[PDB]
RNA sequence: AAAAAAAAU
């Protein structure tokens, strides 16, 4: 029900010197005036209310508002320093633009000294911190085109597609010990170029030029998905909801006379007799606009401006996205303070008002660089390996426990004109030497080796492979680039036929290197059930002293939700098994948690014959406005799993939301501290001090190298613990927990379970509402395994 | 899909 107060700070790792794009506010200890507006009609959109609010304001200057500024949330809520001279009666006013009924009233007072008071334990009022958050984004919301907490305007920066990035910046007021803090980050999003629909159509369509004939249902298709839901405007805004299949010559809408008599009269004709318009390009079909009979022509449409992209980016716009708005610690640093003197808060009317000030420098912040642990290896000399910079090697190692592989067969969907018979026997040549070196020795050629085109000749040639070899351990299959063949060997070798398939790009079977094959070697053993290293067992936290399960838990986006479950099957830990289901469009709940539960302790059950007397449970893509519901299902459903499993059965729960999707960064203070190009926190550094929650248990944790840009230090807030974590303890547990991701010889961003559960969810996306259930679920023998890997 | 990191009428 309710989060735990922080247990304590600790003190482990050595002390490092960090700054925080957290600014420090200066807050009075007055009483805000809470107002309250109706206005009609209701369902104006934010920008419209601002500017009925901005009139209204010095309209009635003389008898209301005065010299007072008063802030508004785009909505109901206004705010003012001064209480206005209507409380507490009904007070209803027009306003011109175009003529709008605005009733306006005081709702309560916000203490601000009951928000100095909260700062301090008293253990924290919503409503304090939405009303100076009102305050600071009052005069933004205005200048700029606010998208969620961010703001963004037109800088010229092409995507393609139609599609642009405008460069802004992210804002939010956050509660500390002691203050409040002002979180500002740079920030970079798609939007939709501000053109005719015509050029939109070209950029689309790859056109260099529109002029021509009517689309094909293959152009048609690609044009209705990208301009389907966005705002167009006639050269008046309307909603695009569908591209009609006719031209704008034929398409026809029932027209009423004069007569009474409603006749079907094409578009052409209407804009030609209404409009005297004779339409351009005729053979193009039209835009259907509100709901169902109108229908715009694309040449006398605009995309209107300041649309944000909500769809997926293509391969190629995400990496000119990413490349633009990449760049190191340094200078995103340095960006942001120029933000802020751009911003220059302590000038701004609104929160001078307020008596607001906001410190031009970043806040000083203490953090730890925790130790990493040592990584056990197997084989000969059964190495240890120590992680540096977040980074460490197989070199002179091998596997704890490697697969040694005698059955396999290979199924190459490149051409034989591309994929020759030479670049095979050299890929087996190369893969086996270092399988060999990597302690997951392959013996013997492979026993199969064939090619196949398209995505409908994987299942005969597995059935084949099945029942011809028996042993069959392992299917290298190989891709030329993106295609539907990698889903369907995917589905095949997951679900139906139980088989263990590697996929592999064409390129890296003509030109292999050591690093790919090893890296090809690590997924490989995993999934044929081997372990490729353990964390150092005494080299870890108390709490492997008794049986314990790790659970990673994620739902992914699109049509239906996709929640996925992961558990640590044994108490190294290493090897997890997998649970996933379909749900609900876009719920973040996980409804059948319960039973996905219930399945991986059986699991843990029967792979190590002990019950957990802990679950720690890493729950990812959570956000703070949602800590209550999602707590309130999902706690409950944990323990409804133990309880249904046995009466008496009562694990100490650890209940933990990771986030990466927040903006806060962490900067070095010394230039010595700075890793690599990049110049980032080193990894492992650890801040729970001054910018983090004042009564609950909560830190920030980059457990990851930063190699290209910021790093992005992912933040844990513990909901519930009846484990009773000290700070240090849990810490240097989730640090370790990065260190056991199969997939690479480095410590990752989050803990291993709620990575798995992200694979998880992304592979049952390629899986692709009984079928949905059934079209997701996992074969018998896979199941015992990391197939996602 | 070798991999991590990195922006989203």
């Amino acid at each position: 029900f309710k989060p735990p107060p922080r247990p304590d700070f600790g003190t482990s790792g050595r002390t490092i010197k960090l700054q925080a794009n957290f600014f420090e506010m200066d807050i009075p200890k007055i009483d805000i005036y809470h107002y309250e507006l109706d206005i009609k009609p209701e369902k104006c959109p934010r920008r419209v209310n601002r500017e009925i609010v901005e009139h209204m304001v010095q309209h009635f200057k003389t008898q209301i508002f005065g010299d007072r500024k008063p802030v508004f949330d785009g909505r109901k809520n206004l705010y003012t320093a001064m209480p206005l001279p209507i409380g507490r009666d009904k007070v209803e006013l027009e306003v011109t633009l175009r003529i709008f009924k605005v009733s306006i009233k005081w709702v309560s007072c916000v203490s601000l000294q009951a928000l100095h008071d909260a700062l301090s334990g008293r253990l924290v009022p919503f409503e304090t911190i939405q009303a100076l958050d009102v305050v600071m984004r009052h005069l933004p919301s205005m200048r700029y085109t606010p998208v969620g907490r961010s703001f963004f305007t037109a800088s010229s920066n092409p995507l393609g597609g139609g599609r642009e990035v405008w460069f802004g910046f992210h804002q939010s007021v956050r509660p500390s010990l002691w203050k409040m803090m002002l979180n500002i980050d740079v920030s970079a999003t798609a939007f939709y170029k501000a053109q005719p629909v015509i050029e939109f159509v070209c950029e689309v369509l790859d056109f260099k030029s529109i002029e021509q004939k009517p689309l094909t249902d293959s152009q048609r298709v690609k044009f209705t998905k990208e301009i389907k839901g966005l705002k167009v405007e006639i050269t008046r805004k309307y909603r695009v909801c569908n591209v009609t299949r006719r031209p704008a010559s034929h398409q026809t809408f029932p027209l009423q006379q004069e007569s009474g008599q409603t006749v079907e009269c094409t578009v052409a004709q209407y804009f030609k007799d209404r409009h005297k318009l004779v339409l351009r390009y005729p053979h193009l079909p039209c835009l259907q606009v509100g709901q169902e009979h109108t229908y715009l022509p694309l040449e006398v449409c605009n995309i209107v401006a300041g649309q944000r992209c909500i769809k997926k980016l293509t391969d190629n716009q995400t990496s000119t996205m990413i490349r633009a708005t990449a760049r190191s610690a340094p200078d995103r640093q340095e960006e942001i303070s120029k933000l802020m003197r751009s911003a220059d808060f302590n000038t701004d009317p609104y929160v001078r008002e307020f008596g607001i000030m906001v410190k031009d420098e970043m806040t000083d912040v203490t953090g730890r660089v925790l130790q990493p642990p040592s990584i056990l290896y197997g084989g000969r000399n059964k190495a240890i390996a120590t992680p540096v910079q977040g980074v460490w090697d197989m070199r002179n190692k091998q596997f704890h426990t490697g697969i040694e592989i005698k059955v396999w067969a290979i199924a190459c969907f490149a051409p034989q004109r591309q994929c020759t018979e030479v670049h095979l026997k050299s890929f087996t040549e190369q893969l086996r030497k270092i399988s060999r070196d990597a302690g997951m020795p392959i013996q013997g050629q492979p026993c199969f080796c064939k090619y196949a085109q398209g995505a409908d000749s994987v299942e005969p040639m597995f059935r084949h492979l099945k029942n011809t070899y028996a042993g069959l351990q392992l299917v290298v299959v190989i891709l030329p680039g993106k295609t539907p063949v990698y889903a369907e060997v995917k589905r095949v070798g997951d679900t139906v036929l139980g088989m263990a398939t590697q996929c592999v790009q064409m390129k890296n079977v003509q030109r292999t290197t050591p690093q790919t094959l090893s890296n090809l070697c690590l997924k490989i053993n995993v999934k044929l059930g081997g372990v490729n290293n353990i964390l150092l067992p005494q080299g870890r936290p108390p709490v492997f002293q008794q049986p314990v399960i790790f659970l990673g838990a994620d739902v992914t986006h699109p049509k239906p939700s996709i929640a996925a479950v992961v558990g640590s099957m044994d108490a190294h830990p290493n090897r997890y098994c997998a649970t996933v289901r379909v749900q609900q469009h876009r719920q973040e709940i996980i409804q059948d948690l319960a039973a996905m539960v219930r399945e991986l302790l059986i699991q843990f059950y029967k792979s190590t014959r002990f019950k957990p007397t802990r679950i720690i449970f890493y729950r990812d893509g959570v956000s703070e406005g949602q800590f209550q519901q999602v707590l309130h299902h999902e706690l409950l459903a944990i323990r409804e799993a133990c309880i249904k499993l046995e009466k008496d059965y009562q694990p100490g729960i650890t209940f933990i939301v990771v986030q990466k999707r927040h903006h806060t960064r962490l900067f070095c203070t010394d230039k010595n501290e700075r890793v690599g190009k990049s110049g980032n926190i080193p990894a492992g550094t650890t801040v729970d001090t001054k910018i983090t929650h004042p009564t609950e248990f909560d830190f920030y944790l980059c457990s990851h190298a930063g190699i290209q840009g910021t790093s992005r230090p992912s933040h844990y807030h513990v909901l519930w613990d009846d484990n009773r974590f000290s700070s240090d303890e849990l810490q240097i547990l989730t640090y370790q927990l990065c260190h056991t991701y199969v997939r690479c010889t480095r410590s990752v961003s989050i803990p291993a379970p709620a990575y798995y559960a992200h694979l998880v969810a992304f592979r049952a996306r390629y899986h692709l509402h009984q079928a949905l259930a059934k079209a997701v679920q996992v074969h018998q023998d896979t199941l015992r395994t990391m197939y996602f890997a």
